[PDB]
């Protein structure tokens, strides 16, 4: 599925029926059909976008670390104490969390044995029931408030100690590419840390398994884990089996970056490394 | 990719006695000010402000490279002294006197080298930072950082004065072979009269070289700026700094970067050892 880059949207839920007892959405899963593909640098586009349609809006965004490779988000909102309501005098009435926001990868120049090291970005689908008591939002899955049941959770909402808002460098992207057996593997962490003494441990959430054609990668991402109950719960119990896709860019193949859907459309994720 | 370029230092304003508002609280540095140099644009900033600024006084960086130039060049700027229009009108004005500009040049562009010299540096504008934004607590003369953006000239060693010179030192080593151009950017700090000279890192550099030419990252050494740990130099310029080599045989090396929540904009230039 091969691409210099794509793109995607952070999904959101809403409301509830005073006469039916129902809500009025449960489950907003991930869409391929929603990922833009991108043919030039995105970022002035959808920095655009949310220039125009979240006027005086503070915009938050991903550290530009790489050399010709790009890979996270960028946002404004996403506070879900703040929400937004319209068409109550309606049958389909809306409460949407204010803010919109983007997940990305891009790649500027593309294309023996090397080693990358890197990173990685996600956003989920949204429900507001996942595991049963019962929530699909944000402490059991480590996550801020509203992130997983009102707006599709991420990376930067994910949360360490002592970091606040958007975090960044909690998610870790390990690869080695062999260029002989025309592989490439890899390994992508996320870094736990609860209190202040606390350690930084890190727990593997996706191996990698890509054949390499031309500059060009792709093949699955394996969930490590694939369980998730009310005491454990897990957004990436699902794999992306023949779902993952991406590319060297650099002249050397000096850097990566790609980006896979997982099967049941639960985890959108974008990954950037560069050789060591 | 440029021989040459340069921009401008900034300036806040004034209050709204009836809304209980400053007219402006932050001028941030923007990059499509940043003039392109074809050739040597001293004498055009010169015959500027000497048109604009009659009778005024003209501070500039020296001249101590033989194909490079890196630095600034002002009239004013003195803050206590100032300018107000249109108070008779909704934007009232008050501007700090004077103006000026921060440059780098080079004439006739391009083993291993090493590189020594110096580079210079305008910041932002807040009127509040950390309260302050101003000039003391980040070791400026006053007014600058709050009134006019912060300059190196005006980042203050002990017993020197005016526009200072000389205490912002650049380190560069280039690996021709690697194709890779790094370097160090750090400040003397001398307290008092039986104080040492003392130099703190400000930025590291991270350049790819491709040609004459080189670009790649300015990466901040402190990423900390509080209260009683002021820094205007918290933020990299990731991807945001180019320059290149003139000189038959790399003899210099000149350049700029501007950080990535346009807050610091900095020139540098070096010559071989």
């Amino acid at each position: 599925p091969v691409l210099g880059s794509v793109l995607a949207i952070p999904k959101r839920n809403q409301a509830y029926d005073k006469k039916k007892l129902t809500h009025l959405e449960e489950h907003v899963p991930l869409d391929e059909n929603n990922i833009t593909t991108a043919h030039t640098n995105p970022l002035p586009a959808l920095t655009k976008e949310l220039q125009e349609r979240y006027e005086g809006g503070k915009i938050y965004q991903s550290d530009d670390k790489y050399k010709f490779v790009k890979a996270g988000w960028i946002f404004t909102g996403l506070r879900p104490d703040e929400t937004i309501k319209t068409d109550e005098d309606t049958d389909q009435p809306k409460q949407y969390t204010k803010g919109d926001g983007y997940l990305y990868y891009y790649g500027d120049n593309p294309t023996g044995v090397a080693n990358y090291t890197g990173h990685w970005d996600f956003v989920t689908d949204v429900k507001r029931e996942r595991e049963s008591q019962a929530f699909g939002g944000g402490s059991g899955y480590k996550m801020d408030s509203g992130f997983g049941d009102e707006v599709g959770a991420t990376s930067f909402a994910e949360q360490v100690f002592g970091q606040y808002a958007p975090r960044q460098g909690n998610h870790r992207a390990v690869f080695k590419a062999d260029f002989d057996a025309k592989k490439l593997t890899g390994t992508l962490s996320t870094k736990q840390k609860a209190i202040a003494s606390s350690p930084e441990t890190y727990v593997d959430r996706y191996d990698i398994d890509a054949t390499i054609k031309g500059n060009r990668f792709a093949g699955s991402a394996i969930a490590k884990n694939t369980k998730s109950s009310f005491l454990e719960p897990n957004f990436f119990n699902k794999n992306a089996d023949n779902r993952l896709e991406g590319g060297f860019y650099g002249e050397n193949a000096e850097e990566l970056a790609g980006k896979f859907l997982t099967n049941d459309n639960s985890v959108f994720a974008v990954f950037a490394g560069k050789q060591d």
